[PDB]
């Protein structure tokens, strides 16, 4: 199953997981401080991922940056 | 399953999931504020995704941009 | 796990039309896009062909093609 | 499962689906007007596709053009 | 999910002949193409070999080849 | 499943299927005259293919030529 | 299943496994000292990994560096 | 499933199929005259193939040439 | 499964397997003397591998070096 | 399943298949003379292959050459 | 399933299988003299392979050389 790499470029970045299934809501928000990296898969419980805050992101489709 | 990356280039962008199945309707709209990124899969419940508003989108077939 | 098509409307009133899978072929849904909206649409248990009408920039795994209104 | 892209270069381009199975005949003809695009899969019901008329065609093996 | 061949007729009366899969081998269908028409034909449960007669431009996963009439 | 493309470069080329299994024998010989093309799979019944006669051959390993008699 | 390579560039780097499932929490934190390498899979129990401290990281998507 | 192409560069090239299983011996020998081509798979009954005589051979790992 | 290559660049390099499962602990420590090479899979019992000591390592993701 | 290509570069080359399982021993030694090519798979019964004698070898990882005593 | 190629560069090189399973111990040591080549899979019984002595090694990750 595929994954996303997120590197926080500032304190307070949120990596938020969205529920798989008929309904869509946030079930977890992981806080990243500056320089921390999270590598996060899609899973049985998480079919969409939202990033809030400034971070460097890598996926299979290349690099993108949130602000 | 494939996924799409959507980065909102202005406030109020909507990423809209359309129902899988014989019926087609919107089941969810995720609102993105400028500079937020959403990485969203195709799923048992979502077989088409629509984006409204200004955004930079990546998929397996490359970059495309939506404009508001 | 199926393939998908990206459609970006280059004018108002673009229609992305889904054709039914199976022995019966007909249109079952027509999605209206206005200028600059994007639809990323899979082939599905219900949709085995997709017709685009109106001016649009389309990406498939075979590359770019453009429809003209 | 594979698909063919068909872009009509004139009115009345006919995309013809041939039946899968021991018998071969057409079971559907989808006409396209100039500039419309049809992205059609091979399926449980369609194992060969014929294009009549002027059309620009993409498949996994590259581009080909039909002449009407 | 089988492979498919692309056949473009370069003259009228090209024949794309499907041969039967299985222990026995015979022609089960000849699809006749006129000049400029394109047939995209899979290998299937019933067709394990395809013969082209007449002048045609052909694409398969191993490249381009041309039949001559 | 893999296939081979055979284009006859003279009359009377044979494309010969050998039986799959513990027994090996020819079960079919498809005659090609000049300019005809056969695109033939490996199958539940054919696990080896012999070409006799002058032909241009494509497989997934590239181009090979058989030389006639 | 995919894996991530982490080389500690300073002492006390923490590679933290997050639980797979409805619940998300840290179930393990592996401490690496300077110059140690950990190569770590996604698994039945671990569906996200977090690195804290200065490290050089390789994944399928290329190289990235965490900072302390 | 993999296959080899064998082109005979002289008369009487011998393509030898070795039996798959705990035992090894040849179960079939197909002779090729000069210029003939055999395209042969690995199968339930053949798990090694030997070529005797001058032949031009292609496999997934490139070209090799047997000499008589 | 994926495997890692580890070449000891000094004596007493440790290639340590961490248990797969809810619990994470060392189950095995393989000591390599200078110049020895260990080629080691991920497996039913081992879902993370830690290298301590100076070594040259190859993974699908490319080269990395652990240092003493 | 993977296979290795072995071309003998002198008489008397041996390609030795080692048994798959907890037990490791030689179950078969195929003797090759100069110029002959063996294309051998890994199998239910053979999980390692040893080559003794001068030979030119191809595998998915590239060319390697065995040298005889 | 993958394999590794080992060419011995001097006499008495040892290619050592380590047991798959909860337990890790040797199980078999194949001695290669100079110039001999062994091509060995990962298997139900072997999940790690050690090379001791001077040898040229190829894996899917490239060339590496052990030193005695
Ligand atoms: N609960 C939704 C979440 C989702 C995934 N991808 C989306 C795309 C758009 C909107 C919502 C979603 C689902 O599993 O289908
Ligand atoms: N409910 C439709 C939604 C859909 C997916 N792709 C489409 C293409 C065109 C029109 C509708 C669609 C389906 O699951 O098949
Ligand atoms: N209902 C038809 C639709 C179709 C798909 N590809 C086509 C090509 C030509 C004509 C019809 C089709 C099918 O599922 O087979
Ligand atoms: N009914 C035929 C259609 C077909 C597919 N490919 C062909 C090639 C030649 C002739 C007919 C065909 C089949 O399913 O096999
Ligand atoms: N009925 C034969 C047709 C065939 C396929 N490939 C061939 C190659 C040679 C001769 C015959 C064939 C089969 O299914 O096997
Ligand atoms: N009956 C043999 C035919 C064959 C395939 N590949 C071969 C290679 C050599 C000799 C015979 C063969 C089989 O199916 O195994
Ligand atoms: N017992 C843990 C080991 C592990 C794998 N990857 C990790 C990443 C971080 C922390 C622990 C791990 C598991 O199988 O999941
Ligand atoms: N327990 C969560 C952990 C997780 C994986 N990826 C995520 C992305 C965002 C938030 C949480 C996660 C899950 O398996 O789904
Ligand atoms: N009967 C043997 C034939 C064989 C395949 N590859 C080999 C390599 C070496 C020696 C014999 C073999 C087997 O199926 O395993
Ligand atoms: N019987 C052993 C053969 C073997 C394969 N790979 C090896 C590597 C080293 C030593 C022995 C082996 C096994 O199947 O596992
Ligand atoms: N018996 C161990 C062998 C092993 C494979 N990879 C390793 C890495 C480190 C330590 C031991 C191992 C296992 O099957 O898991």
């Amino acid at each position: 199953s595929d994954f996303v790499v997120i590197k926080a470029l500032e304190d307070g970045v949120n990596v938020i997981g969205l529920t798989r299934g008929a309904d869509t809501r946030f079930h977890h928000s992981e806080k990243l401080d500056k320089g921390e990296v999270l590598i996060a898969q899609f899973t049985e419980h998480t079919s969409a991922i939202k990033v809030r805050g400034k971070a460097y992101i890598q996926t299979r489709h290349g690099v993108i940056e949130s602000e």
